[PDB]
């Protein structure tokens, strides 16, 4: 049942994200931060690409990263990753889904004003 990274996120990354947050993009996000216009030229963001690259963006140390930038926006600017999520607002809509059921509560807050029962709530199932 439950939704998990081996069975439900990688697919969708591997496809949908994988081209700008894999094997070409930064090793680490302060990598990317450190020196953005090498990796910006290349339309490359940073490796999200393993399951501890990408958790790094749900609970800690970017808390509420991957929520706020997959956001559909239900003041309605999606987050600007969510385009990535499909070619049609039904097939977004959809993978979107999955997200959220991955990551347990869509948190989009930032972490100092995040409380620690919030972050139990972050389940990111591997
Ligand atoms: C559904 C697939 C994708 C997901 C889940 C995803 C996720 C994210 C997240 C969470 C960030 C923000 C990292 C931070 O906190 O700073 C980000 C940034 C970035 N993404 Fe993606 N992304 C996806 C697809 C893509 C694609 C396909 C491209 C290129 C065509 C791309 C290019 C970038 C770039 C250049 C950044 C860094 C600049 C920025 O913050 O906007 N992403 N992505
Ligand atoms: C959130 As920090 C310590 O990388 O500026
Ligand atoms: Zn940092
Ligand atoms: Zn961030
Ligand atoms: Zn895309």
């Amino acid at each position: 049942g439950e939704v998990t990274y081996r069975k439900d996120i990688k697919p969708i990354f591997d496809v949908r994200c994988a081209g700008c947050h894999g094997a070409d993009a930064a090793p680490e996000y302060h990598a990317f931060k450190a020196e953005k216009e090498k990796w910006l030229a290349k339309g490359q963001g940073m490796r999200m690409d393993t399951y501890s690259h990408l958790i790094f963006y749900t609970a800690w140390p970017d808390t509420g990263a991957l929520m706020r930038r997959l956001d559909d926006g239900k003041d309605a600017k999606p987050g600007n990753m969510y385009r990535h999520l499909g070619a049609t607002e039904e097939e977004r809509q959809r993978n979107l889904a999955v997200f959220k059921a991955w990551v347990g509560v869509w948190n989009l807050k930032k972490w100092p004003d995040i409380t620690k029962e919030e972050l139990n709530a972050i389940t990111v199932t591997y």
